[PDB]
DNA sequence: TACCTTAATAACGCCAATAACACAATGTTTATACAGCTAAAT
């Protein structure tokens, strides 16, 4: 009904479903996805 | 690579009850004696 590209609907559920992928997986002893996206935002303040 | 929200999970605080300490107190136990009894003595 919306006049827009379907690409950026699906582009943003892609990217979230990729990235909840990578922090459920992404080490042998699950870690909570909050802490690990503080843990990043940190190590961004660091790099900087 | 955001947030949070609310909710919820899980920690935690508080509170009963309580078994166990604890002492008490006696009545028992114990030891005691000292004693009239007894063994030996004489």
């Amino acid at each position: 009904r919306k006049g827009f590209k379907f690409s950026t609907y699906a582009t943003w559920w892609i990217r979230q479903a990729i990235t909840r992928s990578i922090a459920d997986q992404a080490r042998t002893i699950r870690v909570p996805v909050h802490m690990i996206e503080t843990i990043n935002k940190v190590n961004r303040i660091k790099r900087q």
